[PDB]
Parts: structure tokens; C-alpha cells; sequence
């Protein structure tokens, strides 16, 4: 990657949410504006119209296209020949469904934050409106943009681990060990299952695209009792079709842990393990051989895992590179749709409406199991 | 520790098992003989009397005290004024019960290998006989000898982690990812119910970090558990080479044990993480001289063996200054000197010394058997919650 | 940082070099374009005008502002009312002096790639011209943009390490262990004196952690140094692919720099350890979000980017909450926004803002050239002590 | 290793030093008594006769063979048919020469602590007395007993690193960062050069037996000024015959460092790196390939590196195992000498009189260079 243009002109783009004091607003813009993928021309940046406009102007947005709310954004932009083509939804979880639905009905492509929405019926309603209106829905499972996730997928498909036996996933941080705005709204049918567990779950779907969950059980806890019934800790044990096992540990009360997102795929011959805090390395551990570390950008990687390198091996890339790798694919997908290039659109892989639906499905089944005291449920 | 004797004379000692080709025989002797705790004066070292006697002679044992079997060992030693006072049992799991019972009935102290036996009923029988005969029974949960386990126990009791919320345990190695039992006698018996018992990895490796949790959290009581177990090498069924045990403690803390012999690429992977409201501790058997201590909101720390900031109890067993790596042989030596002090204290009827000593004993052995039995009951019922007691 | 503009309008910007196949061209643009600091409106991107123009068009540059060479770029842009205000120079080392001088004489601000130039005389000439023309000169010591470098500087100034005794620096990678310059244009020019200068690894990688030491210890002055340099790939002689620089600071602290491109197996290996009477700090470029902080007698600590326990100056540039990994692109973005603020402040004659800004500037570039020149003088005399000034 | 006897009966053994409060006394006994190599039958354990005897009795020694001093030990033991055959010298550095010389003249085999002695003339005097009296002198370069040091030697000899270019050694701990009995005497022509620098120097001699130092320079400092002229920090840069370079960083003022003994051997093709605090792993880093970690006890190791395994791979061995590996070789060497088995004696490798001499030579040359302001000197 050298900043060459992927599409003829940047997608005309807005955000809803991601305002001045938001945790995630900035990485959406840093990734979307990079390499001429998107141009930020409008937004409803803040729950408060006045702060949305002040912030919007500082981002270089036309003051008149800093709108009080998503409805006004979609209505007013529809009247302009240079109106937005796509919107990123970076609001709290409870508004994802309504905003995404409104954007799709207005004929806009959408990038929606995870978890996509609360219920599986909402998720499949967004999917059917997206399909009817021929719109791209991206979902910011940002960690999936790291090159070594593709390396892992390519190695598993090539049989380098032998027969897959176990998938061990965690996203277990300590930032909510204590009863500490962003946290207030998080504390919806779930907290950490949707907030963090869905991340390495989606990494498992990228690495093992043919794996199907047969049944699962989930035991969830509110260690900070005032969060009940929202869980700040959960254990999900899964049986895949064919007899492989999966385990997801979701947590916001793993005291001392800075992030702790890890995925270990264990085969008959070898394991791989990836850790989000050191995203440029992939452990590759053949039983009976010295353990190995695979590095981003090295010539021994599969060709697919080298495509998105922005600097030579040994220079650390980070999560902004991963997000940039998703956003250029989002832009290529939206552009392909506008030009009616069904061929390009068919060859692209990115976290899409189907990834969003599967994350919502998984949370729903975990909550069903957990509310019943951690019993097996059919997936 | 400077090699000073702990008891007036070494305990007169034998082994059953632990012969020439055994995996674990050597660490028993290396730990028992150290610092004048035990003297190896007899044994039945091998399933084959001939190989047992040839090996016994190489260990410096009198050829006439290399016996063909444990029955002969106990009978012939009873007829000597310098007869053994204690025996270590390092045979496959299926013989632990019979040998330990025979040794207790012959009036001997015992160090029995884990797992103690197959059934909770066997375990309670050995406990009754050990009590009736006033004998010490040690169990070689060897990892519990590492000083930083005592550091973790002292910190938790002192409230340094806040309120305990989770205990995450694994012992997940990759050595049996392939069907190596075809080629490897030690693996072979582990995958035969007649020889290994109701389980493979739950008893073989899961009980290790479980016992570390009992040392760190002595007042925790498991309320209920569930266990899902797999035979990834299908020929091992019904014995599991992988298992997940999820536990609810009284008080609402959660425990998780991952037991595995098919974690391909893992050299050992025994880890325990204790998670509290304020902080976490994490210990890893392959780097036993360090303890991760992670206070939420503060820089992570590593606590090092032998440093002046440790609790006094965690410094007692240091054999060399901080920074020099101790290993699993030091951990086993720390259990065996305690075994010797317990056995000597019993012979001298020193109830006071006996009360101050902490070592893996008959009760630790019984709890390990109880845990495996409950896991197997849950797993055989499709991994459903079962009452622990 | 939330993408808020730092200056009223983006600086009108070009590059010389950094074309389609370049190693470093992209990170310049990724950092400069971010957060509305610079706008890329022209360039001479390639040694080959045709490849420069085709690439320029893919970058969204007007085909008529893709110029064949730097002279044409400066001349033609001067004839436009929307002419460039600043240029980044990403060419091989041998052209830095001529291009930077030409840009300064054309009244342009400059971001010049390290090393600034070949000789200390060239460096002092660029400094004089930059001062006469009131122009900012940034130097892309990019690793200095990492927040935890500012954390280390703040801790040292606060006396958290005690009295500083040693500074241990390396940048020792293995990419040129084999003679890959046969095959690789970027390696090829680095091993030719005409193109690369008086040194290879001293200037190419040694100057990076050296500049980190100047950021962390701004009041340290090198008194004298010695340098032993080797050409392990003999065809590179007289340019070194390995070097040891030992330095005595005024005050009696010692510094060590290991510069290498033949550290086989090393992916980058840029590290700085600052050792004081009370504690040490250690930073490693491949894991830039952590800082080891090791107080003697206490548990080692790791300081994490974005945590509330950091000094306020080390939190200013956080673009995402603690635990999410930033990378070298964030470090470069942190230097480029400062470059833009410095250039804008100069144009508005805002002496006050200019005094508060810290970034690698003409003086950092001169000191890097001085250090290489002294090392080469020592090495050519068989690695003897030489006076630094 | 399964505790099988290497020699027909244990060597009759004494210590001088290594008493109740000594730092190193215990590991000598733990290693020497193991696997029936040595039997502790006498000693002069303490500078104070009374404390030597009290401690001696607690170690199981005949009270009458706990002697006030080394002269009395050697004289009285010579009168007994069951008299000592060998002595380990664990006293402060200044007494090594006199005690070792006396032991050799009394016809005893000796294990002497490093550094062997102060001067090269003393070292070559011990060598000539040892040779004249046909005695074994072992030197407790204990780290050399770790199996993966042999693995490194075997890999280098087999050309696995390509042509050797650089040897980077450190022993840099922080325990004397502050002006803190054992430390008092350490603070002799040197402190950290002899106390710690000689350790990884000897590892380089085991790994690269054919390497010869051509010239070196050493810059040494007294950061705790009251130690002057003894150095608590030193840098030694070395040129080997053939143009490889070596670097030794010796330190007791590396604040926060728990031990920091490391050796990295860098070849044209690959590097190896060993760290004493994690002695069961060896980094093996082929340029252009994933980095690897070699583990103690694994089947992929050279046969020589498996001989001393006392437990299966994955169980951590420590420095007591390394010392035990030196002491059984010391015992086999002494026994071979007594039986006049010149054949066995010739096949054994252990840190011996020659290792002791080379450590003393290296310290002398470093001190010569450092006293002259860190100038190159011929080796
Ligand atoms: N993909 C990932 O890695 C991450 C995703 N997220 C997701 O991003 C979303 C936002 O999370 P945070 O940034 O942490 O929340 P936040 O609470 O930090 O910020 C929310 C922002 O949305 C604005 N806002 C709220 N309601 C609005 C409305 N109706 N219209 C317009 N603006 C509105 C607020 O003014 C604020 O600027 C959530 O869905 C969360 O799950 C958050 C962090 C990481
Ligand atoms: N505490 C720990 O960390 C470990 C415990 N163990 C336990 O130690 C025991 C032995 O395990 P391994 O050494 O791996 O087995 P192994 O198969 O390697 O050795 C068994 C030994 O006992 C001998 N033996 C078998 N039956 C005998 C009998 N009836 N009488 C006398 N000798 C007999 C065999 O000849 C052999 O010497 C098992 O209970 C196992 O669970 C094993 C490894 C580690
Ligand atoms: N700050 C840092 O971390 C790094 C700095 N650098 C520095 O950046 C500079 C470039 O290095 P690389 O990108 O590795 O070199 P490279 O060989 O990869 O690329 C050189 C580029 O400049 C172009 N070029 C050459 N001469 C030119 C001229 N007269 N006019 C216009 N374009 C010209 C070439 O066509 C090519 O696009 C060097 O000074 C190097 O020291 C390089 C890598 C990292
Ligand atoms: N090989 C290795 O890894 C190590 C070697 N050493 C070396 O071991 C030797 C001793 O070091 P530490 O144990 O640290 O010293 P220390 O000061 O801790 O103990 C010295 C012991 O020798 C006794 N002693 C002193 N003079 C004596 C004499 N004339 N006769 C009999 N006993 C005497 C003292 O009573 C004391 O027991 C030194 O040469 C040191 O360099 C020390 C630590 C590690
Ligand atoms: O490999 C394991 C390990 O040695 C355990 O410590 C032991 O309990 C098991 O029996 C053995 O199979
Ligand atoms: O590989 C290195 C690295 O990118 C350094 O950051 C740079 O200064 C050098 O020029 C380059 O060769």
C-alpha cells in the first residue's frame, strides 16, 4: 500500500455520533479519510446539535451540513446533488438499528459499529432492507484488518495446523473492575458479550469460515452487582459441527489486563495464537518442533497477508492500519455497487451485514443460555 | 536453606516404582535424598524384578533390599531392625490404592503419587487407615513447593487482590496431540481405564493447578461444577485428552480449569490466574521464579523469587539469592523436607510441630479424587451442572 | 487527539522522492495528510519523471504539478498563487543537501529525511540558510513521536531514575546479513559512498536511538567517543554494516550505541535503556506502547501508553484509549502536526507558539551529522578516543 | 540422568568456606552430594572455627573433622586412611590462590570458585603444580552446565549460524546500584570484570572453542565512587583472530536488573541468544525465517544436549541442575585420575584449570586497558 487511489473519487461521507469526547469517533475518520477512500462532508456528530456543529467545523465540515440529528442529515442531504452516499454510525448501541434502518431506506451505504443491534429480528430486518436497496453494510470488527488474521486464515485452509480441534478466544480487560459517560451507557440484552466477546468471535469466523456452531452454553456474572442484569464477565463454551470445541472468555473485570484479546486455534499438528496488543506477531507452534513467531511483512507469509503492508517488516503497524484496511474495502464495495461492478463486489471480503447478524445471533444465544443458568442451547 | 538437617537422622526410605526408564522416579529421589531428609535403603523399583534390582544396585541400594514387589518389600523390611519407616509410591495410577493401603497396614508413612486413587471411596478408605495407624500421607503436588505459590497465598489472605472474583487454571500441553501411546509406555497406561482410572487429563494434569488454587484460596468451597470432556484421539475414548471444567464457588466467585494433552505446540502450559476486585496474580510453571501482580489502573508488576519485598513465608525456602533460577527440583525438595519433618514429628509425637506444617497431605489427595469424580459424573451426563458435595 | 484542525488551513505541500516503489514515501504522506496538517498539491516523486507523474496522478496530484525534478518543482510552483509553502525531502542521502538548500533559497519550509547530509559543514550551511530565510526544517526522527519517549523524558527530569549513569542504545536489525544489495535498490544506494555518504549503519540506524537519548536527556553533552566499525559483507568496505560507539558524557555517565544491519534474525531491535542510581527505563521500537520501568529492589513495572499514571505531556497525543495498539504511523503523525504548527506559527510570526513546540528540527539534524562524522573519524583511526567538540 | 552412580564410590570431600551465612556454600554441596558424586566428610567451613564446627555438625560432618582452617584440614586429613581426596574452595577471592596451592601440594583434587585468583602468574603457578601432582582442578563456571549451552556449541560447530561475526555478552545486575558482608569484600584488581564478566566469557569459550582474542579495550567505572579503584561497571570490546568482534558488558549497577546474564552469538545466517534467568530456552533466529525457541529436553536437540536431562521437556530445570552437571564431571575426572583411566579423562569436558587461567588472563588485560583510559591492548 503506497496511498494509490482505490476508487475514482472519495465516497461522500457522514458520521452519526463520534463527536468531540467520543472514544471511537476519531479512528473511524482516521481510517475513512486515509488514502482518499472517503471525504467527510456532513454529519450529526453529537447528541447535542450545538456541540455537533462546533466539533464538525473543527473537522473541516461545512457548518450548514453539521445537522442536529440523523433524520435531518438524511432528509437535507437527499436534496443536494453532492449529498452523502454513505454514513458511519458511531452512536451508543441502542440507536444502531433505527439510524442504520433510516440510512438504508434513504438509499445510503452504511458502516455500523458493533454490536450491530440488540435482537436477531432487528439484524435480519437491516439485512433485508440492505438487500432490497442494494446497499453495502460494513461492520467495524476492526481487529480483522490486521494482516496476520489473513495469514492465519490462509494457513488453516492450507492444512498447516492439521485437523482443527479447539478455538480459544478471550477479550478480557480490567477497565471496569471498579464501579467507574461511555461506561455509564454500556452498563441492551448484554454488556461484555456484545461489547468485547463478539470481536474474537468474528476473528474465528475469518480464520475458520466453514466452522458452524452446533450448540453453546454461557455462564455470565455481574461482579459489579449494580450492573445486573448486564454481565461484566461471561464464559461461553461451544460445540462446533464435526466435534471441535470453542471457548470465549468475555470480561471487563479482569483486573490489571490492558486489553487481553487473544485467539488460539489448536489443530492436531499445530496451534496459532494472536494477541491484539502485539498485532504484528503470530505464534505458530508445531507440536514436536521449536515454537515460531511469524512477523508482519515477511516474505514467508501467504501473498494475501502481504497485500496491505504500508511499511517494511519490523516497523510496528497498529489498530489504525487494521481499521484503514477495512475502510478501503468498504469504499471499494460502495464504489463497485454505484458503478454496478458485481464482479469486483463478489471478490471483496470485509466484515459485512452477515458478520453483524452472526454477532447478534451469538449474543442472543449466550443470553438465552445464561438466563437459564448456563445450560446447553441449540445454536 | 543451607543444607542444615531438619530432623536428627534421615528417614529410612524405599520406593515402589520410579525405576530405570520411569518419567518421575528420579525427581522423587533427588528431592527425598537432599539435605539429609531421607535415605534410600530398599525398593521395588520396577514391574520387572530383574530390571528393578539391577537399577537398585546402580542407586547404591543393597542388592538384598531390591525386592521383586511391594508385598515382599514390606514383609522383608518388617523383619529388619533397620527396616524402612516410609515409602514413596511412583507406580501407575491403578496400583496406588493397594500399595498405599499395604504400606499403611505395615505401619509405614507414605508419599503417594497423584492422583491418589480412582474412586472417592478408595480415597476415604486410605484416609481412615492413615488416621487409625497415625501415619503421614504426602501427595506429590510438586508445583506447590515453589516459594511464589506461598507469596500468592499470603497476598490473597492480606486482601492485596481485593475480593476474589475468578480463578482461571490450565494445564494444557501438546505432547499427546499425536497417538504417541503406540510408541511410549508412560502414555500407553495413561490411556487405559484399567491402569489410569475414570479419566486421563482431568486426573493427570487438571488436578495440579486445582491444588494450587486450594493452597492460594484455602477457604474457597466449590458449590457446583460442569465438565465437557473430549477424546480428540478417538482411540482414547472413553478417557479424555481435553476437558473444560467450569465451577461456581460458594460466595459467587467462578473457577475455570482447562485440562489438555492435545494443546499442540505447548511445552507445559500450567497457569493459574487469580482475579480480584483490585488486582490479579498469574503464575506459570515453566517460569516458576516470577509472579505477575497486576493492580487495575497501575503498571503491571513482576514479583521475583528471593526479593526482600516478598512475605516472610515466601523467603523461607530460598536455596540461592534472587536472580539465580530455581526449578521444579527445588519445589519437590521443599515438599519432601516437610514430609520428613511431618513423619519425624509423628514418631516423636510432636503435635505442635505437626500443626505448624503445611504440605499436600491425605486431605489434598482426597479432594483431587473428589474433583475428578464430579467432573467425570458431569461429563458422562453431557456436561451438566452437578452438586460438588 | 480527535482530528480537530491545529492550524486554520492545511500547509500547501510537495514531496521530492517517496515515489511508487520507495520504502519511506508512504509514511510521510500518511502522517502529513492526517488531521488536515498538510495538503499534497505537487511533487517530484521519482528519479524517473514518467514514473513520478504516473504515481503522482494515483495520489490525486494535478498531472501538471507532477514535475520532473526538484529545480522545476520549486521554479514552477513559485509562478503560482497556490504554490507550495513546504516540501518533504525523501530522496537518497546524497541529494538531501542540494534539495534542502534549493527549497530554503526558494523560501520554503522543509521536512528533510535523516541523515540531514554527509558533512558537518553542509549541516551548518543549511542551518545558516534556514535562519536567514526564517524557515522551519523538520527532520523525520519518527520514533521520537511515540508518547512514551515524552514519558521517559518527564520521569528523568523529575529525578525518578536518580542520577543518570548509563545510556545503552542499539538499532541492530538483520535484513542485510546477506548481500541483498545485488537485488534491492534501497540497499544498493545505502552501500555506495557517493549516494549514502561517509557511513552506512551509523547514519542509517545509529542516529535514531541517539536522537531518542537527546530527547530523554536534553542537558547531556558527549565529551568524547570512540567507534569501531566493520564491513562484515566485505564488498561494502569502506562503509560499515556494524559499529560500536562508546561515549563519555560530561559528568561521567557512559553511552553505548550498537548500530547494525547484520544482526541476523533481528526484526528491528531498536532499544534504549537509561540506567540511573535508583532505576532504569527501557523502550523497544517494535513494542512502542510499553516502557519498562525497573526500580532497584522493587518489582519491575511496565508503563502503558494512555494510562492516567503517565505525565500529562505523555497523554496529549493519544488518538485512542489505552490498550489499543498505536504504531509508528501515529509517531510520525505526532511529528508532522508539530511541523505544520511550527510552519504556520512562523508564517503568522507567532514566536510564543514556536517557543513551546518541541520537534526534531535543524539542530537535531546537525547533531546527528556531527555524531556520524566523529564516529567515522575515530573508526578510520582504529577506534581511538576523539574529542566530540 | 536417573541417579545411577557414575563412579564406584563417592569422592571423599571437604569444603573450605561455604559456611552458615555464605551466598554460594549451599549450591556446592547440593550439586556435589547429588547422584553419589561426592561425600562431605570434613571441612573448614567458616573464617571462625567455632561457627565452622557448629555448622559442620548440622551438615552431618564428624565434629572432629570440622577444622579451624585449611592448613589444619589438609595436615590432619593426610594422617587418616579415609582422608579427603578432594576439596572445594568457596572462600573470598583473595584466599583462592593460597588454599588451592596448599590443596594441590597435599596431593588433593580441587574445585575452586571463580575468579581462580588475582594474577596470571598465580594462575599459571596453580596450573604447573596441578600438572606436576596429576590433580584435577575444576572451576565453578556453573552456567556452563545448562544443556542448551552444549546445544549452542553443537549448532555453531555444525555451521547452523553460518560464519560467526559477533559475540555479545553481558552480566549486568542492579544489586549494587546503592552503597549496600558478601558485598563488602567484593568492594583484587577488579570487581565486576572478575565477579560477573568472566561468566558469559566462559560461555563464549564453550560455544566457540576455536575463537582466539587478538586485542581488546576496556572502559571501567566506579559509579559508587567509594569502590574506586574497583569497577562496578565495565565495557570490554574485543577483536578475535579472523575479524569477529566481541562485546562484554559487566555491571552491578544496572538498576532493576535481576541478573541479566545473556550471550548472543551472531553469524552470517543466524543468531542464538541465551539468558541465565530462563536457562531452559535458546533463541535461534535465522535471518529471513520466523524466530524459533529451542527447549531443553526436546528430540530436535543435538544428542550431546540431551545427555544431562533429569526430567522430561517442559518441567523447568534450574541452576542447581547446571551445577550438578559440572560436579558429576568433576567426580568422574577425579575418579578417572585415581584409577589412572587416562582414556576417560581425555574424553571429559568441564570448566578446568585452563578455563580458570583464561578468566584471570581476561581480567588482567581488561584492567591493563582500563587503567590506561580504555586503549587497545594485545591479548
Ligand atoms: N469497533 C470497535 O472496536 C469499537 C466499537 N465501539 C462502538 O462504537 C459505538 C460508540 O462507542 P463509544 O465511542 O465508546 O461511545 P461514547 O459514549 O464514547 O460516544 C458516543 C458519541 O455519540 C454521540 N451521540 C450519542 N447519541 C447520539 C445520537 N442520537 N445522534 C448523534 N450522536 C450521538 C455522543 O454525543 C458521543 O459523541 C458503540 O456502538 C460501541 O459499541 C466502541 C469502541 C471500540
Ligand atoms: N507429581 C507429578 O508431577 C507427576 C506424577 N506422575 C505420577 O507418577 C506415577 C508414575 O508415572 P510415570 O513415572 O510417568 O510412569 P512410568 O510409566 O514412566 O513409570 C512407571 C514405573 O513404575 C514401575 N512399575 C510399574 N508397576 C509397578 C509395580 N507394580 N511395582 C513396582 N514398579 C512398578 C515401572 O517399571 C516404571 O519404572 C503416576 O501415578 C503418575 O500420575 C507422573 C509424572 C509427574
Ligand atoms: N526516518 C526513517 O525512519 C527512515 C528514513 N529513511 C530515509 O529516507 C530517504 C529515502 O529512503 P528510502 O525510501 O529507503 O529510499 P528508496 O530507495 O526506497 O526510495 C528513493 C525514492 O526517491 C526517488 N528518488 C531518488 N532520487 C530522486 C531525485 N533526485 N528526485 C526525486 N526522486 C528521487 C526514487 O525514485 C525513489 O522513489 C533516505 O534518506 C533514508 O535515509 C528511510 C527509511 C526510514
Ligand atoms: N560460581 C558462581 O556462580 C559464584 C561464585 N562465587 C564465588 O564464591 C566465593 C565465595 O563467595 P560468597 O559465597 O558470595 O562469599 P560470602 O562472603 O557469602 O561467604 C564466604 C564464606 O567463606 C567463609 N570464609 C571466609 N574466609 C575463610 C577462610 N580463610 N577459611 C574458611 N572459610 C572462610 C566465611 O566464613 C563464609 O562462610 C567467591 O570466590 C565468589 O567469587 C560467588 C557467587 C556465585
Ligand atoms: O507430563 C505430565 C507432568 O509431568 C505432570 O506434572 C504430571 O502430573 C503428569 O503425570 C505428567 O504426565
Ligand atoms: O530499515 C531502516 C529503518 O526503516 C530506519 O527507521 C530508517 O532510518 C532506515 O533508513 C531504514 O533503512
Amino acid at each position: 500500500i503506497n496511498g494509490s487511489k482505490r476508487i475514482a473519487q472519495p465516497i461522500r461521507w457522514a458520521m452519526v455520533g463520534g463527536g468531540r469526547n467520543s472514544q471511537i469517533g476519531y479512528i473511524h475518520r482516521s481510517a475513512a479519510l486515509r488514502d482518499q477512500s472517503f471525504a467527510l462532508v456532513a454529519g450529526a456528530f453529537d447528541i447535542d446539535p450545538g456541540r455537533g456543529r462546533e466539533f464538525g467545523v473543527q473537522l473541516g465540515v461545512d457548518p450548514q451540513r453539521c445537522y442536529p440529528d440523523y433524520r435531518t442529515l438524511f432528509e437535507q442531504e437527499a436534496r443536494r446533488p453532492d449529498g452523502i452516499q454513505a454514513v458511519s454510525v458511531a452512536t451508543p448501541n441502542g440507536t444502531h438499528f433505527a439510524i442504520t434502518r433510516a440510512a438504508l431506506e434513504a438509499g445510503l451505504h452504511v458502516v455500523c459499529e458493533k454490536p450491530l443491534c440488540f435482537t436477531l429480528e432487528e439484524a435480519e430486518t437491516l439485512r433485508e432492507i440492505a438487500l432490497a436497496n442494494n446497499r453495502v453494510v460494513g461492520v467495524t470488527y476492526g481487529y480483522a484488518g490486521h494482516q496476520l488474521i489473513e495469514q492465519a486464515r490462509a494457513m488453516i485452509a492450507d492444512g498447516e495446523l492439521g485437523e482443527i480441534r479447539m478455538v480459544h478466544m478471550q477479550f478480557a480487560h480490567g477497565f471496569h473492575s471498579a464501579p467507574v459517560e461511555a461506561t455509564k451507557w454500556r452498563v441492551g440484552p448484554s454488556y461484555v458479550l456484545g461489547d468485547v466477546g463478539t470481536h474474537p468471535l468474528y476473528l474465528s469466523e475469518v480464520m475458520l469460515p466453514e466452522f458452524r456452531i452446533k450448540r453453546l452454553m454461557c455462564s455470565r456474572q455481574s461482579f459489579v452487582k449494580s450492573r445486573a442484569p448486564l454481565e461484566d464477565n461471561a464464559y461461553t463454551l461451544m460445540e462446533y459441527e464435526g466435534g471441535a470445541m470453542g471457548l470465549v472468555w468475555s470480561s471487563a473485570v479482569n483486573a490489571g489486563s490492558m486489553h487481553g484479546q487473544k485467539i488460539r486455534v489448536i489443530g492436531s499438528r499445530a496451534s496459532l495464537e494472536w494477541w491484539d496488543e502485539h498485532p504484528n506477531q503470530l505464534a505458530f507452534e508445531i507440536q514436536g518442533q521449536p515454537v515460531q513467531v511469524l512477523e508482519r511483512g515477511m516474505g514467508y507469509l501467504h501473498p494475501g497477508a502481504l497485500l496491505d503492508d504500508r511499511i517494511g517488516a519490523g516497523h510496528p503497524e497498529g489498530l489504525f492500519e487494521a481499521w484503514s484496511n477495512l475502510y478501503y474495502r468498504f469504499a471499494m464495495a460502495m464504489d463497485a455497487t454505484e458503478r454496478g461492478d458485481g464482479a469486483l463486489l463478489a471478490g471483496l471480503r470485509y466484515p459485512d451485514i452477515h458478520a453483524g447478524v452472526e454477532g447478534v445471533r451469538w449474543v442472543e444465544r449466550c443470553v438465552q443460555s445464561a438466563d437459564r443458568g448456563g445450560v446447553w442451547v441449540d445454536y
